[PDB]
């Protein structure tokens, strides 16, 4: 059940896939309802900067992988984090529509 634009992130693969550049990546939990009710709109984020250069959109199952959940500090969900170059920015506690969500992400994209 893949989606353009949309990376899926493991333990493997995480550290490695944020090294570089930024990500906006989604923490959520199969039972949780507020990441069920989110689910189409990051889909539609993700498939609107699928061609970035810039920013790349993911997401992590924290009841597959816990030990990056945990060890981002994610403790519910869904939780929205941005890092840039390897290393956590933020916790965007804002609203999560899709035109919000692209504001923000053009926010952090200044540099």
């Amino acid at each position: 059940g893949s989606h353009m634009g949309l990376y899926e992130l493991s333990a493997s693969n995480f550290e490695l896939h944020v090294a570089q550049g930024d990500h906006f990546i989604k923490f959520f939990a199969p039972w949780c309802g507020h990441c069920k009710a989110l689910a189409p709109t990051w889909e539609q984020l993700a498939l609107g900067l699928e061609h970035s250069e810039t920013v790349k959109i993911g997401k992590v199952d924290c009841t597959q992988h816990y030990e990056l959940c945990s060890g981002n500090q994610v403790r519910g969900y869904p939780t929205l984090l941005w890092f840039r170059d390897g290393k956590k920015v933020d916790q965007y506690k804002g609203k999560r529509d899709l035109e919000s969500l692209r504001e923000y992400v053009e926010s952090q994209l200044q540099r």
